[PDB]
């Protein structure tokens, strides 16, 4: 790999191999980030209903779609201490929520946490799923057709 590899590829390759025993290539970054994208989209299922029920004309973190077990893939990445290159893989991703409504800038600021807990969701998937150390195109295809039936 050289510099140009797109920021944050390389700490999270070295974060996944490292630490969760899961041997990444830039072709099984890209499946991962789109299925981390996708599930982040289906984040926002009921928000807008339940913002305009609060009175709200913004999007908030209370009016997303985030179940308990999440939640706690979400906390389990706030206490990691290695940059796993969460803030250049949010940007690279150009999340774009499938929402009319403004997002509120505190729920913006959580985005970092949120996409966090997604990568750690699929961390924990890719390792009960895959079989394979270094998970194949195919295995990493079914990974986000699995993840995709929780959210
Ligand atoms: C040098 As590397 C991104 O393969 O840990
Ligand atoms: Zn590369
Ligand atoms: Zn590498
Ligand atoms: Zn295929």
């Amino acid at each position: 790999e050289t510099m140009l590899r797109p920021k944050g590829f390389d700490k999270l390759d070295h974060y996944f191999r490292t630490e969760l025993d899961i041997d990444l290539t830039d072709e099984t970054i890209e499946l991962l980030l789109n299925s981390v994208k996708a599930a982040f989209g289906k984040l926002f299922y009921g928000a807008e209903q339940r913002a305009r029920w609060n009175g709200r004309d913004f999007i908030a973190l209370a009016d997303l779609n985030i179940t308990k077990a999440l939640e706690e893939h979400i906390k389990n990445f706030q206490k990691i201490e290695q940059d796993m290159g969460v803030d250049e893989l949010l940007e690279y991703i150009a999340f774009i929520p499938p929402v009319e409504m403004n997002v509120g800038e505190d729920l913006k600021s959580e985005y970092r946490n949120i996409m966090g807990g997604l990568l750690l969701m699929h961390a924990d998937v890719i390792k009960k799923a895959t079989g394979e150390r270094k998970p194949s195109r195919e295995a990493m295809e079914f990974v986000a057709q699995i993840v995709d039936k929780v959210f």
